[PDB]
């Protein structure tokens, strides 16, 4: 009510955090200012998690984040309430050696598509450069990370004609600059430019993982302002909604009076099939849960009983009804904007032969005043379901023109998404109890 | 000998138990009247399994069942004797919203194929409706399950012309009926009909997972009665044979005088690639074994040693020689009916480079008086083998016209299958001992 | 009213009488227990038909039957009320030499499709064997006929792969057995099997004309039981309805108080184009009428005047609206189930330019309380019309999936068909009188 924007907050979030690194870093800052404590995955957690439980988060690779709330009174039979989503998006990436010699004076860079064989939709769009630099300051032996972002400067673009065709229109090297490990691999100007943004010298740059992304800020749109146009909606839209839902929920939770175990886990490499250590199949969720339950109590914890009592919402976007292409959609099985969360059903696929998860989500929405929509036609749901043995439901916030460089969704859909996910954390355990043995 | 029918018992079993729900439920009743004890997967088993071991079974989702016999004197070095098979079959499923408005007075329903893009073989067949309903009785807060089956009434059929073409030819709503969660999603008549079968009100129906299946009862066939014609043979044929084998074997087992760990595990979603929590990759088998060995003894159990000493028969059907298509078959590598179990060999595939499993099965058959046949050309064998590290052999009972709505096999093949599997449980440990380190 | 089953009687009739031989034999038994007298076509009828007229039937080839009621007071100007239909159906036939040598131990038989190049619809269906055997008992010189039927035993099936491809999966010869004329032509087991069914020796078998047919019994179907699923509906459905109509009508007829000449004639070989001596072009109808009118009175009978005053209903099935394929059907010219008889209209074809027959059928239905449906898009109507000169109307009971091995129609359609045809015999003469010269 007037606070369904929130859509502006989302638009600012996509605009200010273009790469996966930025998104994870942004959530890290948001979590710890809500008193979630960072745990290194490289250290054992026995002495970091106690009888009281608490609020925590861990990070793998700077692109895979898990945030969790563990109750003082949690036990195996309570299970875990999980929302799983992905934070990688389709982009163009600077190649390891991005160096191209001039084409009639034009400066260019070797780049590769990430997550697809990219569209004509990427042509004639203003593209910023940004992501992660690795560097070693002089007279040190620590390799540190810096985040870099050219916004609002579009440093390049893939021109249409009015890795041969899709290429990009973008003084002498100092002795020190030649000492850099990246000297031959990237043109000196680009290196000088990223070095400037990070606040380090060119000679100190070890490596980089840079994207090219649309710098056009998102907008509320439509004559009645029913829509939201923005880049990278898949699946930063569900990720944002789930994380904000968890943090709003965490507000009213003293972990000492809780018997729940709740988590939002955000994965990398969904666009690539998820079979990486930062992806859904790398098992960060399962790692978090086993570690937490191990560190938390002296008693042994039966993980099979934990997962048998758990519910995983595998949150990934569905397709809005495109009124221009009615034939691809199935009648009575397509979502519309500004209504509510969409349940992905597929006759083949992991949720066929599981009517219970569908029923549970319907009951939740009923209790919380939400609406649910249907959509029948390396996704993380099947991976997580089979990896844990826990009942998993595929759903999400529907959008138009998915895997476009600029997608569309309802202007109320971020808020409705946060609302549904907030309701899930509050009620899933109670609602799942009445299915009993099922 | 006269008791190789058993084929009638099988025919009655397929006829009376059309969906996966019915099949699992049927086995649950058979097991517990043979004194197997049900364990909830949602409860820890420490205090349900003791020093004596025992006979048990557990169920996941109503479609994934594991039955096991744990010996009082079992130890890691004995391993597990496993038969793994699947109970899902190709069917048509009622869509989540099955509602179609009338086509010139004809009533119809939206349905989807499960496990394939379905055949012309499904045209002009009498189709019953059946499966699982979820319901909540009035003034309650328990969601219960009921099984429903229209047999012998064919409620519908997919007509040939003498999800556009393959669709199906099948008073006013009470206020109470409109109160049902499924009111808009399925036509009132269908809801009234399934409600009647379950013995509940329409208003009490929460959700349903219904199939459409062939109601034509199986028959012994051929002029010399050499064949068995029936629906859903893949892989309810191996599942039946393996379960009956285990139960016949269990008869002569006092668990107090046993040092063996035996199981038949039945999976869902093999036709869909097995990557679901109810499928082979959901790890019910491994869950059962870890839980049992944990609960059973105070000593710690090395699971790697258990699997290194185990044998898994991954039981799935092979192809009978179709004399009409000799060229697709490979000479000296095709099974015939009424001879015995068929070993699936594949030069690429998980049993290439493992001659030991083949040798073991041959030795077993030799000892038990069985015959073995060969067949070289998300299967569960590779999944289970890699998931456990245990030596796994793909084999099964061969059939004709697999993935037809009505398949064929030997009339003696159910009995021979039970015979072979019964021999396996009796002798595998002894036979595998002489391979020693291999 | 409660007696619109009648659908069960029809289902039992198709089930118990699989071949044309069985169907004709069945009608022969029904007719003569309703006091119709058999006339041999090989004997002159002068002294078998008298001044009183009577109820009669004759048979050609065991597959072509004519039943008629001749009134004592009949005259040329009264004409004949004719229903013409066919009793042959699409089947597979055993070839004259059905012998195939074993294919890896499998027994097989050479067969040919009758009436089409047969469907994938014939694959994986349980097939019985049955039809006519000719035999000569030992020390005799009479060649007799026996009917044979394996129902409910499916002796074979045409397998799908999971006259090359469509072929069929099915001790030493006695000296006497080698003496049979069919010894080399059919495998000894099949011959022994059919000999057993007939109650004769193998050595006594002269010849056989055997079909392979679906042994699946028909069912009432649909959630509201609106449908009838059964094999061989075309055109045993109209044949049954017409014959039962005649017999119900014959009940209230003393031939001594009648001035009508009524007949139902059932033809063979409609699926083959009708140009056989047992088909519509073999002229059994015309033969019956000329013979009867010759034998019946001493006065000469003008046959041209008889036919000029006659009405022939050429009863053959039309197509039900298949809601899955709306585009093949013509709006306002397609029948629905459980409504009534369907009039076949075709802008090209023999009923174009004859509006009078259509009008007469409409008037009949009006008088008898029937409903009439339309269907615009070697048929017997054109043959009979041109052969007699008599006004002929094409109509019938509509069905789905015609020329499938299992077709569908209304559950009320047999009864409505009998009702319409019964009304026709009662009123055609009276209704046709008001068209006068037309």
């Amino acid at each position: 009510h007037n606070y369904e924007d929130i859509a502006q907050e989302f638009i600012d979030f996509i605009y200010k955090n273009p790469t996966t690194y930025h998104v994870v870093s942004f959530f890290a800052e948001l979590l710890d200012k809500h008193n979630f404590k960072y745990l290194s995955e490289k250290s054992n957690w026995q002495d970091s998690i106690g009888e009281d439980g608490g609020k925590f988060y861990t990070i793998r690779n700077g692109t895979n984040l898990s945030a969790f709330i563990l109750g003082k009174n949690w036990r195996a039979e309570k299970g875990v309430g999980v929302i799983g989503s992905h934070v990688d998006a389709l982009t163009v990436k600077l190649k390891p050696v991005s160096f191209k010699d001039t084409a009639e004076g034009y400066g260019r860079i070797a780049v590769a598509p990430y997550g697809g064989t990219l569209n004509e939709l990427w042509l004639d769009r203003d593209l910023g450069i940004g992501g992660r630099l690795l560097y070693k300051k002089k007279g040190t032996n620590e390799i540190k990370s810096a985040l870099v972002d050219s916004t609002p400067l579009p440093v390049c673009r893939i021109p249409s004609l009015a890795k041969e065709d899709q290429t990009i229109p973008v003084e002498p090297p100092t002795d020190d600059e030649k000492k850099s490990p990246l000297f031959g691999k990237h043109c000196i100007h680009l290196l000088r430019y990223v070095a400037k943004l990070a606040g380090v010298e060119v000679s100190e740059l070890i490596q980089m993982d840079l994207d090219l992304f649309d710098v056009q800020k998102g907008t509320i749109g439509g004559i009645g302002k029913h829509f939201l146009f923005a880049p990278r909606l898949d699946d930063r839209l569900c990720s944002f909604a789930a994380m904000i839902a968890l943090i709003c929920y965490a507000k009213d939770v003293n972990t000492e009076e809780s018997d729940l175990f709740s988590t939002v886990t955000l994965y990398d490499n969904e666009e690539i099939g998820s079979l990486t250590r930062q992806g859904a199949k790398g098992g960060l969720l399962e790692s978090v849960v086993e570690r937490s339950s191990s560190a938390f109590t002296k008693k042994p914890v039966d993980l099979h009983t934990v997962w048998a009592n758990s519910i995983i919402l595998s949150a990934d976007v569905n397709h809005l009804y495109n009124p221009n292409f009615p034939e691809v959609y199935l009648k009575n099985h397509f979502p519309v904007p500004n209504v509510g969360i969409t349940l992905s059903l597929d006759p083949n696929g992991h949720m066929a032969t599981d009517v219970v998860g569908t029923a549970l989500v319907e009951e939740l929405a009923r209790r919380n005043g939400d609406k649910v929509q249907y959509f029948q036609i390396g996704t993380i749901g099947p991976s997580l379901a089979s990896q844990t043995g826990a009942r998993t439901i595929d759903l999400g916030i529907a959008q138009l023109s998915m895997h476009s460089i600029r997608a569309a969704t309802g202007s109320k859909d971020v808020g409705l998404g946060v609302k549904f996910f907030n309701g899930f954390f509050k009620h899933w355990r109670s609602v799942y109890d009445e299915f009993g043995e099922l």
